[PDB]
């Protein structure tokens, strides 16, 4: 009866794209790099392996170290929207979010980020893992386009979170954009609403 | 088509009413304490508080310290069950525990613990959420009797593990137990196969 929404968190709350590049420019002065309206597929590190020999490996270095997911800065709208998201009537908002392989920091990190833009409260409405489709909900708000686990029929409805990465990409006709948080994504949770 | 059973971490793989009870007792010898036959209740914090004042602070704080999650060891029959549930056709098992309010180390420690004893890539087979109801599956397994949240029908059968704090209570007949790892887990599998 409650509307059950996930929203991922980074390249949808937390700017990883260009706290990203910011911080690889920053430490690699001398490397190429990609530019945000130049990338394209989910894999940050996969387009920088393509781009030079080694490259893949730095752009790992950068959200392996120390403070990288706690320095994000929120999406513009992000912040207000979600919590604006979570006070609605009948409906209950889930953070969903895929931690990297290296666990030291950003596990630590990304409920430290929650606690600091949402408050102690909203901690408890964190799902850290790396398979979304053994998450149930009716809607799953990602920048990701695909998003693939255990479960083959999940039971959320995947709308895609625009992103430089995704922005170019035709979905197949089914498939609905969320374009920005300054899109109408009340609209979204209604379409969805008995 | 695969069958899919989450696996709770505390009480049912990691040992967290022996290594609570030891780590309690050598921080704080002149308390008095709960032995584990006298457990009584998922809530170890509100059974010290009931017998006498400051004990659930004191209780608390011995699984907010560091490597109190880290040290835990494994429940008898544990690891080698789980590896071989993993193992078997057409069976995902995912390991869904839910971490304390203090987030600093216990994140961090459950994904390190679960490295040690599983091996790195059975951290992909990791779900942190304080929220059960949601992750959908076929099979429960979790010492806590009460598991609720924002699904009011999860799609999981709750198989309560025993433990101390549980072992007394007469459950609501169609609901079931897994006595220990030595019990027939492969029999309780089995019976939600088609
Ligand atoms: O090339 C990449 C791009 C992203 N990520 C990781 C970083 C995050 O931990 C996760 C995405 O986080 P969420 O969008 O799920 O919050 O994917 C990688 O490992 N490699
Ligand atoms: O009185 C208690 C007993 C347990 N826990 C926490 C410790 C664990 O983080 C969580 C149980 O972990 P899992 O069984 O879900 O792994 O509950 C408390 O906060 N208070
Ligand atoms: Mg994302
Ligand atoms: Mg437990």
């Amino acid at each position: 009866r409650a509307l059950r929404v996930l929203v991922n968190m980074d390249g949808v709350l937390a700017d990883f794209e260009g706290g990203f590049l910011r911080k690889f420019r920053a430490r690699f002065p001398d490397q190429p790099f990609i530019a945000l309206e130049d990338r394209r597929g989910f894999w940050v590190s996969e387009q920088y392996g393509r781009l030079r020999p080694g490259l893949s490996e730095k752009a790992i270095s950068i959200w392996e170290s120390k403070n990288f997911f706690f320095e994000l800065e929120p999406l513009p709208g992000a912040v207000e929207a979600v919590k604006e998201m979570a006070s609605l009537q009948n409906t209950d908002v889930f953070i969903c979010t895929s931690p990297i392989k290296m666990f030291k920091y950003c596990p630590y990190e990304k409920y430290a980020w929650v606690e600091k833009y949402f408050g102690p409260d909203f901690l408890e409405q964190i799902v850290l893992t790396r398979d979304k489709t053994v998450v149930s909900a009716d809607l799953l708000i990602d920048d990701r386009p695909d998003i693939t686990g255990a479960e083959p029929t999940p039971s959320w409805e995947h709308v895609l979170f625009t992103a430089c990465h995704n922005q170019h990409l035709q979905l197949q006709p089914p498939r609905r954009r969320l374009h920005s948080w300054a899109d109408d994504w009340k609209a979204i949770l209604d379409s969805k609403r008995p």
